[PDB]
């Protein structure tokens, strides 16, 4: 089914706890001895309670695991698990006649195959989208049984690939959710300022079902807007509303109560409005420049180091954030959580948002295309109005080649026609193109607003003092935006500034490489990596690294490392300066 | 470097003991964030004690292993793990000018990359038969370093390929060993019974190095052998010798020492005498007529589970055999350990020895078959002087195709061209043709000595009743030998004999299919599944298989279950019956 | 309720396999919040079918243990775990009426409660002695309950206390066994030689039932015995038979099928005959002046270092014993299994057995007294016909105090009054009296008929140098016994001879430490600690010991150490000097 927009305000229940599991790394429950899909299959769950006759599996009697989560954190066996899980859920439903019923999935990591009733509803690849499948239909009386056979091994033609620098976190990560809607429901809308313009709402309302041409209502009372419309044939309709809205802002995010009411079906919403656009290498917000104090957050929870999924970890998260001095968040390396963009919208954050078309992507496979384009198109269509992101992002550190290079303006182009307020970015790298002299030299930088890229000088390419002896210039008049910098230590772990992962030398490192990025023409954004350490299967210096990327300014644990507060500092800087 | 022939009866000295590991499923060790190989991974073994340097990993301060053995048994992460673990050895060796030295691993699951000192070594597939490297030039004074990348990933062109029915034991699962020899060397014998001929020894011998020109003596001190020959140009010498050993059989084991000594090299081997042929339905050991009463087996451990590889393992596991009336194992599916041959050898077990060949081989893959024969080369190479192996086995359970027969028709033409005395099985299939009437209907049959096959009548083909109601024929006066059969249960779980998994319903199959079995013409040997319960990813019924295969006649923990001793007391009728 | 000698001869039914559990440290099933003792605890084994009622546990959908072993090495969470886990089973038995039903636990570490169907049957303490209880009349058709509450917790008033050097495995650490037996039974015998008598076997038989007065024959075919005896009122008959019986030697382990019968009961045996007894500085056996060449062995696996209890885990370390040159084992520090002493007495061993009388007992509480004295009499009981024992031990290293002779005392006096033949021993210390001067100074000596004491000069007392300079003295003429000695070594760690923990520091330690022993007046036996690397809390040196006493001679994965071939060497030179 196609994607319901806003799930958590319909009328929704859930379906997380803890359900049965299998961990079936051969497949058994899907592959017969000759490699043959067979019947009989996990997917029946049967319980075994007659042992005259013969099977090799009960969900009924087997182990749990929470849903929703990664599995990595819940078992030591399955800290590297990669491979089939089934998950078994047992649920009862009184769905009253011509109301129907969806089964929505927040996320699942990599591939997801759903029964209900033992009937397939169908299939999911990509770990970070949601998908949904209408069970109006198939839902029984009494107990209904949900086989979910969730994999994640990695694919060499999948996005991502089989090569990247974060944990192959598996399973249910995000909520299950139960959504009732009336027979014809208001499935999607869009409700936004229209480009460069302040004073103009525009959007449109798309409705599912037979009753498809209605009379729809959009209803902002604040702004006392009241705009009536017809949906055409299709269940379609646009609009455009005249309007002077207060304009959010990380210092004043205001967000207006916005009502959608069919003659079937009401919706609400908290959107803001904005406008964003580049001049130069100014990034103008509501016409103001601005400055992204930035950070970069994986999709990790404080403490424990699991997949986040709940307003608890996002509001953990961005408090630290907050505690930093930012006014932006790049939510790397794909589309996280929703939880997690609303708490950005509320509290404050600029949002860049990115799927995961990461290092070594098989540029030249056209399901690899498609999947990430796909990817692309559920990324936009879940937060098109969420006013705080301001960039989608279509990659992540990519090697220059021209099948590469195809690839990517696809995408760009793509998400142009999707979205033509935001801003397309990209994260490239710098090169040394003679000593001293730093810059980014991609193709790709023509298809992009702004000049966004990764570069760690003084971690990767020199030590600390390098920073003071490299300046950087581009020859494009583009916002400079650097989406990654920094690097390692462990929280606790104190020397000489000159040993590497002790908290001095990343402090060094951040004081001298500050002074750097204050001599870059054109920055317009920082969000150095990373906010919080993280799990990486790429990180094995005993006790300093063990499985984790370092590179927080806060531990896994919540401490803020020394260099937590010279960025602070510099944040409180620009701060000041672009008041 | 070619095989080495009878390793443990050399200058051995052994690197097992437990050896710094770094788990890597990325393979970060390997590839850089490009994909590619790069200078600096961890087969340089840089110890990061200068840390004013950046790398990501410390061999020096990481967690240990055990060697030998799987990793899957030493930690919880372990459990399912498929993917790549680097082992480190750090070792001195005072190499006398002159001597050559061999690093020789006796298996490795399943691709191995091996360097010295930095410097890679070469590289290995196949998880269950050894491999050597000559290291004679590449030993430094002081500290050596030892690097094995080894990796258990399942390959769909592997043999075996992504499914079979037993644990993906990843590791170094046999014993690490320095081979010291003289500058030229005896590498590699054979001393057996020419074929038929119970007063005929027959045999040569192989040097290597640059004195290949060598008078050679072989020497069987008990029978006043004493045969001098000379090497051609090659360093090859072929010998006949008239003589009457003592011929070995199950109930008189009887080895003789055998020793070689050339002008540069000797070595000693203890060495026993057969023959073995068909006539018809029967098989003739020492021109008698045997009953094969087997037993399967599995190479792991009683108790715990793991990879076997000691002689304790072997002598514990054989012990049961003997007492289950067995003068017979079928050692499945796989070449096993070098201590389990040997062991069935002193104690008076005839041996199936098998190459995993194993369900659906990629048939029309020349490297497939490239690497199935190799290891058909060297399960033979290795174990040519045991005279109680009398069956090699080449393949199991293999779908008919096309392809398919080419495939193992080359397997056993290239197995007839290294042994001509030998019988060459492979474990059929059987089909029902109709109701009641059971036979084999293979093409490969045609190229096998005897009718082999694996039938489960009474587990999966029906309840145990269906085995009073079967008949079996053959077109073919071949012996017929069933080389699987059996059932599941728990010991200690009892109940009615219609409930599967009870030791009950266990036991009253045995008794019907041990029925079945004395109404079938032609039978001249039985090795049921399984000795003992062993573990497999394919077993998930919880509380009663927990990833165990439960058709052991004795559980897992050493215990006998009921069905034991009906197998037990029709051997015991066979002993008496072929007397 | 008392002792049933022979158990694996009698009519039995394992109860061994997997039983459901619960772990309960602060032991909710047991005690209320008011910290009392309530009915409708756990021992109810009550399935929690009705969830309209409230409980707070449930065997029947827990998780499984397997009977026997201990609970540590089963699941990462019992590593440690000291305190109550709970132990369900449920099984049927038809027992004809008339007939008699027991259930007898092989042993429990070390507190067990027992309930059959909710009623309480009795409990025990001591974790290494075997414990009965007649259920005759509690048994119910159908399902029955076995419920046992077992603890391990450490006691200060407890035998052993709360320290010791060996791990505390917890649990059902030995065979569960049901025993049907007639109303009047054959419970209790005794067949040996008279003592210093190689011509008289003696004995006695002991009924239990309502019929105690019978007629017996005693019948040992071999021997062409056949006694006669009627049984008392009390149902207790001895003997005195002439015979000339081939006498039990560790070169030929001699054993005669003997064969009890009464009126309603009959068993077999497999008893040997020996003569022991000491000659001023000499022990003699069968006569013949004999060198105890022994090792010291904890009840602990080889390759996953759990609980020992079956024939095969006997018969793999005996075999390494026996590769040692050893024709002695000192079964340290408690009972051992009955499988590893029958072991023992069938390969020739001959064995030291003690009670866990280990370093600070509570000399002064009388409850601690009965304990020991209790735990001898059930060592003695079960084993006084396996003639390979000659040395039975009440205590090791205990600190002297006039209480703690006295202790010692009334043991030494309690063992002579069960056993008139055996020699009595207890593990002493050394003390070095003048400089360079070593004795025993201990008043208990006196009391026992060897000089045994534990010493480790080389190790904890000097390097490996103070062998070499340090003389010993005796001011008795009893036969000197160094019950324990030796030094700490890696498998695979290797270095200079003056590192320890090195192979090489082992090796030069036990040449030093032979060369030594030469010079020791009156020595007439060694059992080194110890054959196998085995479990230990008080061993951390991290990637050396990791909780493992490493001073075996071999290590925990079954390989031999350099110094294994030293204490070889010296064992092959005392066997021919001894022939
Ligand atoms: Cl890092
Ligand atoms: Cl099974
Ligand atoms: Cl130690």
């Amino acid at each position: 089914a196609p994607q319901i927009m806003n799930v958590s305000a319909r009328q929704t229940t859930s379906l997380d706890g803890q359900w049965k599991t299998i961990v079936d790394p051969f497949e058994n429950g899907y592959y017969d001895y000759r490699l043959k899909p067979y019947d009989g299959g996990y997917a029946q769950d049967k319980t075994y309670s007659d042992k005259t006759k013969l099977q090799e599996y009960d969900f009924e009697t087997d182990k749990l695991l929470f849903v929703p989560g990664d599995w990595n954190t819940q078992r030591p066996q399955l800290y590297y698990y990669e491979g089939t899980v089934w998950y078994r859920k047992h649920f009862e439903y009184s769905l009253q006649p011509g109301k129907r019923l969806f089964l929505n999935f927040g996320a699942v990591n990599y591939e997801a195959i759903v029964w209900l009733n033992g009937k397939r509803l169908g299939r999911h690849i990509g770990g970070f989208t949601p998908f949904n499948f209408e069970i109006t239909n198939l839902l029984k009386e009494g107990t209904n049984s949900l086989v979910v056979k969730v994999d994640n091994k990695r694919l060499p033609e999948a996005v991502p690939t089989v090569n990247a620098d974060w944990w192959n976190f598996g399973g249910i990560t995000r909520p299950v959710t139960l959504i009732e809607m009336p027979a014809t429901y208001i499935r999607d809308y869009y409700v936004q300022l229209a480009k460069d313009d302040k004073n103009m709402i525009e959007g449109w309302v798309q409705l599912e079902g037979s009753d498809k041409e209605q009379k729809i209502t959009l209803d902002i009372p604040e702004l006392k807007v009241k705009k009536e419309v017809t949906t055409d044939a299709n269940g379609y309709a646009s609009f455009l509303i005249k309007s002077k809205p207060i304009l959010w802002t990380p210092e004043n995010p205001k967000l207006y109560a916005v009502n959608l009411a069919s003659e079937t079906d009401k919706v609400s919403d908290e959107i803001g409005f904005r406008t964003i656009r580049t001049e130069g290498i100014k990034i103008l917000l509501n016409d103001k420049e601005i400055f992204c104090r930035g950070i970069s957050i994986h999709e990790e929870t404080p403490y424990y180091s699991g997949r986040a999924y709940s307003k608890d970890h996002a509001h953990t998260l961005l408090s630290w954030a907050k505690e930093l001095g930012c006014n932006f968040v790049r939510l790397a390396h794909y589309p996280h959580n929703e939880e997690m963009v609303r708490e950005a919208e509320r509290m404050g954050f600029l949002v860049w948002s990115e799927i995961p078309v990461y290092w070594t992507i098989h540029w030249e496979n056209k399901d690899t295309y498609q999947n990430a384009e796909q990817q692309l198109c559920d990324m936009i269509a879940r937060d098109k109005n969420r006013c705080n992101i301001i960039i989608w992002s279509i990659a992540n550190e990519t090697p220059h080649s021209k099948t590469r290079l195809t690839f990517l303006s696809n995408l760009a182009n793509k998400a142009r026609s999707l979205d033509s307020v935001r801003l397309i970015g990209a994260a490239m790298e710098k090169e040394e193109v003679q000593p001293g002299v730093l810059t980014v030299n991609d193709p790709l930088g023509e298809l992009l607003d702004i000049i966004s890229f990764n570069e760690y000088v003084g971690w990767y390419d020199g030590d600390s003092e390098k920073c003071d002896r490299v300046n950087w210039t581009f020859d494009t008049q583009k916002p400079v935006f650097i989406s990654e910098l920094g690097g390692g230590a462990l929280y606790g772990h104190h020397g000489s500034p000159k040993e590497r992962f002790t908290e001095e030398y990343q402090e060094d490192l951040y004081i001298r490489h500050v002074n750097m990025l204050k001599r870059i023409p054109g920055l317009a954004g920082t969000t150095p990596w990373i906010l919080k350490d993280f799990r990486s299967p790429r990180r094995h210096v005993p006790e300093i690294q063990d499985d984790f990327n370092r590179k927080g300014l806060v531990s896994d644990k919540g401490q803020k490392k020394k260099a937590f507060f010279v960025l602070q500092k510099w944040y409180k800087e620009l701060t000041e300066a672009y008041k």
